[PDB]
């Protein structure tokens, strides 16, 4: 298969983290399939299928828990794949895959505004919100609770061992919100001073279950102790098919070197392992509402997102296999 | 007025860190409080306890909130101020003083070996162990039942922002036991399969509250959530008598550039504050036994260890004071 | 601009609470409407719809917590706007605005008949009884439960400051069933002897919070704690289409002197605030089930009563609006 | 009036419990169901219809609580009654009952395999399970774990007062399963080796409440306590449609001889009274997931099960009244 | 016997709640049996004696509940039975009683400033306080805290039936502190704002309960939910001896025209009853701290309390007795 | 070397559980104790001791897990030790033993009638009341309570798997008490309408935790759940002193057959394990008081009954030791 540059480039990017966050993880891999479909040299349909097909394998196998990419690459190749078996010839299979990618691409970016407004609802004027890692979505709510003239304070935990905190940190404070950076450690102790809690997903499971960076669960479990709210900011991308008929979503490991560097682990006795899981399941008692593109919701309405947008998919195969 | 270097140099590094740990910040005291009293030059009594209060009091503005510390110099201090107001000569006084550190020095010592032996009598072989910072006290627990022939295992977290779980890490692994190291939030994440929970304490409280280092909080909170035993390795000297009569403990702020690095904090916009609470604060539901040299106990039996010890001395004005 | 009486007289009855309760709130608002079409004396369409918007603005700004009050109006004014917008003529807009406003009455009658009959399915003979205000749906329940023979007995707790469980308990006692009265503060001492809760809503949200009157979340608080069964018997025109979308309900701050008599307030010196919220919000985690007119639900398929019958609306404005 | 012997052979061995478990008391009530119609001597339809209300009211007054029961003769009895009043002959009455029962009974052994393959995606490689009762479709789950090569071991217990443990136990231990085998009262003192609960379910209700085997309440308890996923294996048929209307399900008592034998309590005084209720009701609370044969749901979600499966039916009465 | 005036119109006092609050009653009880002794026209002891053991009697016998009442009794007539029963003559017994009742009068007001001192350290600057009745315990760390200059503000609760909150309100605005004044059943609402929950105790059970006025229980159920820290400024007379050995305490039934005034009640119907206990149980789990004049304790520390000073008399019977 | 023959049949007795109950256990080993030293026929004191000492470890290694029995060996062997130490001639020595056991056998009758005493008082009229095992001390409340005219119930479960509820149910009957006997699987289902549990203790720890029959710690579990009180009647005897130097309690494991009979369990398949542990841990969170001898406790202050008892004893060795 005729692969492109840009389908190896961004997968490489998405392994090591330089593409991040599960929303642009997802627009990520399908402006990738877009690029494949514009730079095809192919002639046939049936080739062009085939290179579509493996760009989207390659894509897919990069990194396993945010359900948002492998949702995006069925996005773009349900449609692919039934043009393609309605005879489509070359230019309508070309245009299939490049305007699907940017349907995609488009309602990505209109959820998120949207889940914005829908959350910022749910703020009042004077909260203290925390948050964990960095999470497009969540931003989204912050960001326009405060160009509604509300005064907030967002409590940024800097999220070990990658420090996406760092980067939710300096974006905040650069739309002018005042930011309290802490370690994760400390999400108890000032537990008592927030009012809300706003935070990502990158995997939603039909029984309500949210699949965050690791950390989520803590934040959530002393969250609710204290009786402040658990708001997951959460575009339907986010939630997870096959876990309607009883698939337990990987948890990806990733390497020792991004808790203690490589320089300071060699010289380390062979007796201790470096565990570094990447997310946690945070269960469902713990969240009081998930804002989707689509609405607030019950974290137990998660089957229900799923049904009506996912359920008949289940019964095919992948749109990439054979 | 006439103060040896020791006793600066040693204050020097219990604010920095250098000399850490509540246990061992108690000891360096005494000892500072010891080599004053060896090497003094005064003549008469009242010129050394002038020189011993003044020490005391440099000492004591150190870091407040492990109590270890004012307890140490309250158990050399005590006994100083007795022989003084009882005419006590100068080289009775300068004994006292040296002997009277020797004393908690050598009981610090023995109560640590002890907590050990009654602690590792609760860790069964086969358990999978979590804990925090670097406590002497909980890892004198893990070494002896590690001695004893159970194979255990420990789970050792980070402990940001200062990093104490690579010493505790190190530590372990040097004594033959395995260690998982992780970051503090994926504690939660690890605890379904912990067996145990033992920690340090650096003030423990009337009412049973253990003050440790931020984070121990929330690893007891989804420890109980879990019901994993919570187990507190912590000498008599760590309870806190001023919180008989209703003292709130001091939680140290340190410094921001323990977070974040001097030269990227420079670069970061006046309004993200950094916060650093060095301790925090686990209610006593959370706690299922304290184990002290004196034997187990529930944590609301706190308040029998300050009333039979440490009672008498609250009538009283401070030892190093005018 | 040309107003009947009967408009006026109803929102200043509604104001002032002579006329109460959630669903009479409901019925007295399409009422109003019903004669100021019956009674109009506009020649075009356009005059009668603009009456019967201004009509409509002056009842919703009456009241705010409980949503049945807007949800009737837009029962009457939904379609009233889509008759005048087909270009109804004035008799044909005139009976839209007259026959809507009955059938919305007619099916609030009914509903709480339904209500009763389903929810007095879940009372057994020998129970014991909690409620709290007067609520007409949680008062169907337990007289239909009595007229089918069970020998219930019901607790009723005042409701200070209106002193609402006067209604209740006077009701109940003229049906035959036996009433013990109780303050407010006594519900969690007889919570022990209690078989079951049941009370009323004034708005129910997306994610499953029942708004009810102050003092709701308490006992649904210590229900639970006992696990007494919490039940809430509330008609669909309770749910709140706002939600979904994530507003948040105002809570109706009333005046002082409910709680405090004029004469006596007077006397007390400005530092004192006596605050009168008239209602609060139950988390969906106290509550067990929600009975409506079309059956159990558990609080979480609060949404799903949205979606199937308010959602198509939230696209649009008000149907009273401009 | 003409009733076959098969029927009577039926509803007796499912008083007597020789034919148990709520799936195939269903499969065998539809049996009978399908056999009175094949042996029937009836010349005119009238008749047949009437055998058949008939036979349907015998197996109905055998065991109230499992709802399996009575949905069996649901399914074939609502399409002979569609037949029989659209004029149906003789001849296509007799098949409607004939292949509707068949249709029943291939569906229930399809259903639970179903749940077997779904249910097995939650069971991980070294899992405990805990189960209770025995369950054929709690079996089908742990089978298939194990034929996919899943190591596991099953904690039994031992059901009292019928035994029901045993039957588990030697069911589980012929597939080549290892069993460890425990009475009841033990279930909390092993919940903490125990990584998942897996159990049956006679009835699930509208609210998700799940009525099951005595004990099983308690079991999901202490697994709740303990954070142990609790997942009920469930065919759409255990879910409970009078309960949308407020119906409470029946708990059978079942006679005092099977808790201690004729033989002793007869010896006993009168004044000990022997009550054995045959099944308990969790709360949803406990429950994480029902597993059906179209995938899972979290426990609140039985209401769109039971709207979507039988709402359609509860307007009309019963299939088999006059 | 010769009993005075002031021990009749002390005893009416008490029962109608013109005196109230359980140290009061206890002061008023003590001072009446003082004014008996200083006006006794008795020429025997044993004349002198059964005066004041039937005075005693008749101040016991007006409300059962706060044990702060047979505690001064107590206290003054265990030293006035050892004097007696030493032959004491005349001048000797009136002298033991009257200073004796000077002593615990003394005592209590001491006691009350000293809770005061204690419990305003563990208030902090911008606490919002809240409240329940009128405790001058409570009040006395409130008061306390605001001179420290601390800013703050207390929630005060009317506590229903008898306004006791109206005291409190009126008290602490008159010191200068800032009230919220709100109804009983608003404490969840605004149990979210509130930082620390501080009331008073009537009795203390060996257990650690704190028997109070009707709605404390309530108050610390929805403040535990929060983690609101629970304090109970308490003397130790509130802590109740004959608990050590089982006794229940009684809770006081008032009148029910408390409730429903006379001219209101008698037009009601005879099938309502008004239930108006006085005071109910809060278990000890929801309490943090008993600020006893002794210092701060946990709850389950009420055993020491009442082994260290009441458990020698339980063998005897009571001091008023023959 | 020459042991009489009562000592083997004992601890033979023991062994089997003949002789059952943790309290007629400790009478059992010290009537051994007794008899051994009647009708020794040893001429040397030192040929005495050594019998004892020998007696006493064959009477220790019969049943581990109640602590009741070694500390009625203690009672004697301390006593016998110091005779012995103080030189104490033969019939010196002899006489020590038996007035030692005599003692602590007179000691168990009086704690047990007096713990019936302290306990009734906290069963009112009306009260039903679970139980589990059967527990003389337990019984004891139960007994004094119904002589005293309360009308109480009792549920009797049954115990797996040695029935031990029957003996509670016949014996309880005896007394004239209603019994309702039940599977150990049905306590949460009943513990709806129970008011409260009262059960015994094989062994009590420093930290409050009581271990008794298998099966205690989930009745103590729903029974927390429902707000039902836990009372624990227990025998100071029974709170065990090597756990405050950290010891673990062993759980006694019994036989298989005690479980499965013989004659079936060996048809069963190898790959069957039955496990059959006789007793668990309670934590005490779910225990509201102990009713000991000298009175009602929070669980908490078993350590103080530690102390103050058995303290002593801890730093010297077994008292049958060489
Ligand atoms: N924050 C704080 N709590 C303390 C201190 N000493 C004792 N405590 C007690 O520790 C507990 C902490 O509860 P939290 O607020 O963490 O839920 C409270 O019961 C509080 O009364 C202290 O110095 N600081
Ligand atoms: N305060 C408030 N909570 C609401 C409203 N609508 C839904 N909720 C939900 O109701 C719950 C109340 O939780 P609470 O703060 O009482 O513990 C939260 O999960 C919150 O998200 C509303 O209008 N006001
Ligand atoms: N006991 C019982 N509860 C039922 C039934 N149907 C639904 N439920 C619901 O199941 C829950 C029972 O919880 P529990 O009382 O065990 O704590 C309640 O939410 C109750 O409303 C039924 O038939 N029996
Ligand atoms: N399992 C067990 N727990 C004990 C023992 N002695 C004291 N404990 C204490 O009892 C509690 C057991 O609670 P659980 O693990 O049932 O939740 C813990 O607080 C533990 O520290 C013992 O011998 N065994
Ligand atoms: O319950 C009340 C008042 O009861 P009543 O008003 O019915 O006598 C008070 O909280 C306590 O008695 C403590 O008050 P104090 O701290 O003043 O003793
Ligand atoms: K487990
Ligand atoms: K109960």
């Amino acid at each position: 298969a005729m692969i492109v540059k840009e389908v190896y480039e961004t997968a490489e990017k998405i392994k090591s983290m330089e593409i991040r966050g599960a929303g642009r993880i997802a627009r990520a891999a399908a402006q990738a399939l877009m690029i494949q479909a514009e730079k095809s040299k192919a002639k046939e349909p049936e080739e062009l299928w085939n290179e579509l097909k493996v760009a989207s394998k390659i894509l897919y196998n990069t990194r396993p828990t945010a359900v948002s990419l492998p949702n995006a690459l069925r996005y773009v190749m349900h449609r692919v794949k039934a043009a393609y078996l309605g005879g489509a010839d070359l230019e309508t299979l070309r245009f299939t895959a490049i305007n699907s990618a940017k349907e995609f691409i488009y309602n990505s970016e209109k959820a998120i505004e949207r889940i914005g407004e829908i959350g910022a609802k749910r703020i009042e004027d004077g909260d203290i919100i925390m948050t964990h890692c960095h999470s497009k979505a969540a931003i989204s709510v912050m960001k326009k609770a405060f160009e509604q003239g509300k005064n907030i304070k967002v409590i940024v935990t800097e999220t070990r061992p990658k420090w996406q905190g760092k980067i939710t940190a300096k974006e905040l404070a650069s739309y002018g919100i005042p930011v309290i950076y802490i370690v994760d450690s400390a999400a108890r102790h000032y537990m008592k001073m927030t009012d809300k809690v706003v935070m990502g997903a990158d995997s939603i499971t039909a029984n309500g279950a949210v699949i965050n960076k690791i950390g989520t669960s803590l934040i959530a479990l002393t969250a609710k102790e204290h009786r402040v709210w658990v708001m997951i900011a959460a575009e339907t991308y986010k939630f997870h098919p096959a876990t309607m008929l009883g698939q337990l979503v990987e948890i990806e490991m990733r390497d020792p070197t991004e808790v203690i560097p490589e320089e300071e682990l060699r010289t380390w006795p062979k007796n201790i392992e470096v565990w570094n899981p990447a997310f946690d399941v945070t269960p469902p008692e713990y969240i009081d509402v998930i804002i989707t593109e689509r609405g607030i919701i019950p974290p137990y309405a998660a089957i229900d997102i799923l049904k009506e947008e996912f359920g008949w998919a289940l019964k095919y195969k992948e749109p990439w296999e054979d």
